[PDB]
């Protein structure tokens, strides 16, 4: 089997991408944030505290003839951005782009933190990291990809995120029309539950490539590219007037600037992030100070190849017995 679904930016900045997901019988369609950095499929639901729902579409398990309460199971998660959610668990039928999993754990939110409430465009998350990170207790649950893997034509999914435009998540096949050149594959460590790999270096603009190992995670659920402070400083030094602002919370630059591209290494290959992809617009409405899309990871504990980096590539998440990642230009 295979699946194919279009993923759409939630706003004009590509702050996140939503993908329609069919849950239950008859189908209830929710727009979920596919997140290769976490491993819980959770949704706004009929159980969510009413004051914490503000325009999201909700899953109502009592209206699904295939929903079954997973007795005793609870979940609770906190994300790197400080957001969080928690609740109970149903199993139900979940389909993504024509690909159907029966008995998927659908984590029903009883509580969500304010950032989820305030984003009416995201009805939940669909985690695509490794199932070892799933928060369901006392019986940990598998991700949608893990449940579908054995049925897929090939044990892979691919992320093809658009710049200011829709893109695609495919399951079970690699669309050879969707990229240019060849796909370069690179080793993955699953030790932290993430799609963790090691980039071979970087270049800023037309500058020379610096060969250096940068361990980090391929995370579709993070907007920006978070890299070591040395790398980030080297990038922003090429932008007149750019500075790190503690009050704003990262690097800002004059909205009048033209940004240089940023290249990252995948083995011997190179992926070029155009400069425009690194512009996240005024820090506040009407400001002439703009927020940068490359930021320091010094305060995180890990480097994050977020959407800024991933949307410059066609990315293969290879879930073979030994997982690997693949990157192609497009």
């Amino acid at each position: 089997s295979t699946g194919s679904a279009t993923t759409t930016p939630i706003d004009s900045l590509d702050d996140a991408y939503i993908t329609p997901v069919q849950i239950g019988t008859p189908a209830q369609t929710l727009n979920l944030d596919f997140d290769t950095g976490s491993s819980d499929l959770w949704v706004f639901s009929s159980e969510t505290t009413a004051s914490e729902v503000d325009g999201q579409t909700i899953y109502t398990p009592s209206k699904s003839t295939t929903a079954k309460l997973l007795s005793g199971a609870t979940w609770s998660i906190s994300y790197g951005d400080g957001s969080s959610s928690s609740g109970d668990v149903y199993t139900d039928t979940v389909s993504v782009g024509g690909l159907t999993v029966t008995g998927q754990a659908v984590e029903s939110a009883k509580k969500v933190s304010s950032s989820f409430t305030e984003d009416s465009t995201i009805d939940g998350l669909l985690g695509l990291a490794f199932s070892t990170l799933n928060t369901v207790s006392p019986t940990q649950q598998k991700t949608f990809f893990d449940n579908a893997k054995a049925s897929l034509d090939s044990p892979v999914f691919t992320a093809d995120l658009g710049y200011h435009a829709p893109g695609t998540y495919n399951f079970g096949f690699i669309d050879t029309t969707a990229y240019t050149g060849s796909i370069t594959y690179t080793a993955v460590s699953t030790k932290q539950g993430f799609w963790e790999w090691t980039s071979t270096g970087y270049a800023v603009g037309s500058g020379t490539f610096k060969s250096t190992s940068i361990d980090g995670i391929a995370d579709t659920g993070t907007t920006l590219l978070y890299l070591p402070a040395t790398v980030v400083s080297a990038y922003w030094a090429q932008v007149s007037g750019a500075k790190s602002s503690s009050s704003v919370g990262g690097y800002v630059f004059p909205c009048s600037a033209t940004l240089p591209s940023f290249t990252f290494g995948v083995g011997s290959a190179r992926i070029v992030i155009p400069g425009d992809y690194i512009d996240f617009g005024p820090i506040s409405t009407g400001s002439s100070s703009c927020f940068g899309g490359i930021q320091s990871s010094a305060g995180i504990g890990i480097n994050i190849f977020g959407d800024v980096a991933l949307k410059a590539a066609f990315v293969v998440f290879n879930g073979a017995t030994t997982p690997t990642l693949g990157f192609a230009s497009k």
